[PDB]
């Protein structure tokens, strides 16, 4: 369907092992079952797994993963949201 060049880099920087883990945090936001979550709901994944950063970055955040802007975020633009604070500048 898509294949955004950010999401190339992510799954690079996280190994299979990793990536595994991540996936169930994602079905666990994802109670629809059809593999997409909202933003907001964002905020909680991260008390979740181990992150709490700035507001603001948090916002940002939001925009710099929906590099498609449909509006909800997908498993695939998760590990971006992982590998965003992870390696944003170092
Ligand atoms: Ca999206």
């Amino acid at each position: 369907a898509s294949m955004t060049d950010q999401q190339a880099e992510a799954r690079a920087f996280l190994s299979e092992e990793m990536i595994a883990e991540f996936k169930a945090a994602f079905d666990m936001f994802d109670a629809d079952g059809g593999g997409d979550i909202s933003t907001k709901a964002l905020g909680t994944v991260m008390r979740m797994l181990g992150q709490n950063p700035t507001k603001e970055e948090l916002d940002a955040i939001i925009e710099e993963v929906d590099e498609d802007g449909s509006g909800t975020i997908d498993f695939e633009e998760f590990l971006v949201m992982m590998v965003r604070q992870m390696k944003e500048d170092a």
